């Protein structure tokens, strides 16, 4: 008995396994990986260090490593049709931190999304290095529309001339066009970055036109939509690329990789590769279009650009609670995890915002469809509509746990 | 059940399983973690995204995250005798990343010890974002005694007066007199970063003198001597670098922290917590002497600084094979992994170099004693004496297979 030696760290797993069970996780970023993902993060590839890649290594008795390493280059390789592709990066975090030191300089410019409009941190907040390091200029979303406007960025590019735009969003609902993104980059002589973190999955599902024949470089992480371990990813076509980057991912940016968390790679792309994928990806495109449907049709709330075509949408709360931060508050209580997010042209300050986000990529694993994400946006409506009064919360708390009862989580 | 669906992928970790059992590690770097610290990283943890801080997340739900977290932080700062711990870096690399970012600006100089000598790629290699990023300066040992020389290094620093001292080692046998490194650091101004990854454990165990007094910061892997899962940790005393290095650590060069990884770390610092660490630290030091003392009392091997004080220790062995290389290869042959390694003042090329690095850690971990300890060392003598002899090399094998069998890794 492993566990009996540490009751405090092994009673806060089971407390914690108790809590998502009790707990409808609407976070767009979150994901329910398989008992094989977790199962070969857990293996004993931990105890041996690979520092290089296969059949470069610094070190021996690594023959079994490049086995397992090389199966998740390949398996990524064959997912998202790419000619190279590196799953050493730790993270998202560094899978692009890695892609920004092998094409382009400190302080050279760099065009990202407005970090309102669905811009990511790593996408040029000055708290981050991504900020920090390089001069970064911001492409919004049309006013009226909340749509890209192809045509809005291609000025903007040819004034401000970045070496680099990143394209690819944390809270954008729908298709982005990689080819008008290649276009525009073509058209001011600068690299195209898709940093595809959030949609991995649906592209991995045919459900999202893929940036891998339009981006230079293509970034994801291994988890969220693709649902495989917490790490990241990193897919060119570049032979000139793929050498500069597998530089900067080891030894310009980390040490030795997570072996462990390279073979749960392996494992969640094959997942990826299976026809039952596609069906997942379908119901995550449903379960997000019902929730939203929800909001569109009630009067007192306003869905960003109408709707959504991905794994997401956001909602202007601000017509019924002050922002944001109280949206989220309210819905921790009824034990609906979502988070406050900014809208395009946010007005509210940014710990405030003036919206919610809603994903179905959690839901949708644990097995629920359209009538439950229908469900749980009317109770995310009534909660809403009723903040102050905490008789209305204890209600609808109660008719979620009659349902996550309903749909158990392993 | 799960494993069917990928026969390639869990046969190939069946395989390194086989291969980890049928292997004599001395891989300085590696050890052998409890089924606990694998466990921990194989559980549902890695689905709660958990930017932030415990009591101060971007998301709910993240209570039960923040007793994890917590228990490793307060782990650490009770192992380590330090006011200050961040348990989120991904890695040593990461851990050592946010330190500079925490305490110097892009293009200052900064001392570390030489590639050669012990020191690390994130301590100033040109291919490291460290050597990229900061003006490194490498110090060296004494050439004749092989020994740091804390009068030469102090008037080195007064020359080049560096905004931050590393040190630590991968390649040092030595204790090392960090009251004298933060005596020479306060003569020049300079904060002091001590990276103690290699001797972590011997730390927690007693054996060797902690940094934690005396370095501004102390970074680690979790892995190595410490016995834990990979990634990094953190420590310091100053609350007001505690909060840059926060900063640091998110939003400034990681996203999401690995929480589950972070679980093992909280397993990992219990178990070196426990009395019977101190036991593993006592035959880590054993071990190591009882390898050292074979190649000493040999003519045509030379032991670096002529022996070790702590878990590692370098061997000349280009009066037996033409270099380090050779004998890596030749000791893999006969299922002994070990790394080549550059030696004080090293004449060759790095590819090829003049030594091996041998440790005690894994065999010590395995259960193995000074009897075994001396047993191999012997075979590593008898083996690279006749290294085109492969009558020779084959019986080793035997024998090596006969202790291996001996001592089940679990
Ligand atoms: C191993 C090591 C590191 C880097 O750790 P990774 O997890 O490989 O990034 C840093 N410093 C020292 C001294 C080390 O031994
Ligand atoms: C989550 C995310 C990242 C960073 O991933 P981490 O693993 O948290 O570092 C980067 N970009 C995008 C678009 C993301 O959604």
């Amino acid at each position: 008995d492993y566990k009996a030696f540490d009751p405090e760290l092994w009673n806060a797993i089971d407390a914690e396994a108790e809590r998502q069970q009790n707990n409808i996780e609407l976070i767009a970023s979150e994901n329910v990986v398989s008992k094989a993902v977790m199962a070969a993060q857990g293996t004993l590839l931990t105890n041996k260090s690979a520092e290089g890649y296969p059949g470069k290594r610094y070190y021996g008795g690594t023959a079994v490593i490049d086995v397992v390493e090389t199966l998740a280059i390949e398996r990524a390789k064959k997912l998202f049709g790419a000619k190279f592709a590196n799953v050493q990066p730790h993270s998202g975090s560094q899978a692009n931190a890695a892609v920004y030191m092998s094409l382009i300089q400190p302080g050279d410019t760099v065009m990202g999304m407005d970090l309102s409009a669905g811009g990511h941190l790593t996408h040029g907040a000055p708290v981050s290095f991504s900020g920090k390091t390089y001069n970064f200029v911001s492409y919004n979303v049309d006013k009226e529309s909340e749509l890209l406007d192809y045509d809005a960025i291609l000025a903007q590019a040819k004034e401000v001339r970045p070496k680099l735009i990143v394209a690819g969003a944390s809270a954008y609902s729908r298709i982005i066009d990689f080819a008008k993104f290649r276009e525009i980059a073509d058209a001011v002589g600068a690299y195209l970055m898709v940093d595809m973190a959030h949609i991995a999955g649906l592209v991995a599902s045919g459900h999202h036109p893929s940036p891998v024949p339009y981006a230079h470089v293509t970034t994801t992480t291994t988890h969220k939509t693709l649902r495989g371990p917490r790490g990241g990813l990193i897919l060119t076509d570049d032979e000139d690329i793929a050498k500069k980057l597998n530089s900067a991912v080891f030894p310009g940016l980390q040490g030795g990789p997570l072996e462990h968390v390279i073979a749960a790679k392996a494992v969640a792309l094959k997942e990826a590769l299976d026809p039952a994928f596609k069906e997942y990806g379908e119901n995550v495109i449903k379960n997000a279009a019902a929730m939203a449907d929800v909001f569109n049709q009630h009067p007192d709330f306003r869905v960003i650009s109408g709707g959504t075509n991905n794994h997401l949408f956001l909602v202007d709360v601000t017509k019924v609670v002050e922002n944001g931060k109280v949206a989220q508050n309210v819905l921790e209580e009824v034990n609906i995890t979502l988070n406050k997010n900014s809208i395009p042209y946010e007005q509210l300050s940014p710990f405030k915002t003036s919206g919610i986000r809603v994903g179905s990529p959690a839901i949708t694993s644990r097995g629920m469809g359209e009538a439950e994400s229908r469900q749980i946006a009317e109770w995310m409506v009534e909660a809403l509509e009723n903040h102050d009064k905490p008789e209305v919360l204890e209600r609808i708390r109660g008719d979620v746990k009659v349902l996550t009862d309903a749909f158990p989580l392993y």
